[PDB]
């Protein structure tokens, strides 16, 4: 697997700050990693997943071998690595700061493990039919509805937003909202590559999925040249049909094995 050939665009849209970030590296011989971080409340969550999930990651790597436990264990611990952060600082808008966070880690070059909290996305096109990795957290879940209640929260509408502050139902920080249901828990899914044929795997924000849906993903990725611009068409693409969220893509090819 080539990272020289990794495609990434994230533009601002109407909004004052980016508060998108991404990262991708190779950790060990065996193990690739992918993320998206989409912020909220300023910055200071997402770029605190960006600085620090990595080594979360690599210190659970030689203790666990289930890659779905593992970023189960990574997520919680970076979580409560960022409440501790927040607590300690001088700023107080730290503890109104959230991000969500998806992951995806590639072992031995054939086992894809995504794990994700959030509405931001990941997918893999494989002859240009998409499969879902990720389900969006948001209260229009009849099963994450019922976990805000059973913990003291409620659900308030323009569109479906939880105590009238948090679109989405799980994330890494909003440290007032942890009590109301708001977890740091990921959902997560195991899948093995294709022998034969190529696949992407595609990490997006919801500043993208709000407008271009999965299927027109694959479109951008079997139809473009290298993944670079296919991330560049996709974004684009996001911003021409209205959005006005930041939106960022990423497009990671892998070979067939
Ligand atoms: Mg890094
Ligand atoms: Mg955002
Ligand atoms: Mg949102
Ligand atoms: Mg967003």
């Amino acid at each position: 697997i080539s990272l020289a050939k990794v495609g990434c665009a994230s533009q601002i849209g109407k909004r004052k700050e980016n508060e998108d970030r991404f990262d991708f590296a190779q950790l060990t011989d065996e193990v690739l990693y992918f993320a998206v971080y989409d912020g909220h409340g300023g910055p200071a969550a997402a770029d605190f997943c960006h600085t620090h999930m990595e080594k979360c990651i690599m210190d659970l790597l030689p203790k666990e071998a289930n890659l779905e436990t593992l970023l189960t264990l990574a997520f919680l611990e970076i979580d409560k690595a960022f409440s501790s952060h927040a607590r300690l600082s001088a700023d107080a808008t730290l503890l109104t700061s959230g991000t969500t966070a998806t992951v995806a880690l590639l072992r031995d070059g054939i086992e894809l493990v995504v794990a994700s909290v959030g509405d931001s996305r990941a997918i893999l096109c494989r002859k240009g039919k998409p499969m879902k990795l990720t389900i969006d957290h948001t209260p229009e879940r009849a099963d994450e509805k019922e976990r805000i209640k059973k913990c003291g929260g409620f659900v308030a509408w323009n569109q479906p937003h939880v105590n009238g502050r948090l679109a989405m139902t799980r994330s890494i920080g909003d440290l007032d909202l942890k009590t109301s249901g708001v977890i740091a828990e990921p959902e997560t899914k195991r899948i093995k590559l294709h022998h034969a044929d190529d696949s992407f795997l595609v990490l997006t924000t919801d500043g993208i999925n709000f407008m271009v849906n999965s299927q027109e993903i694959c479109d951008f990725v079997n139809q473009c040249h290298d993944p670079n611009e296919a991330a560049h068409a996709v974004t684009e693409q996001a911003i021409q049909y209205g959005t006005e969220d930041n939106s960022t893509a990423v497009v990671v090819p892998f070979g067939a094995w």
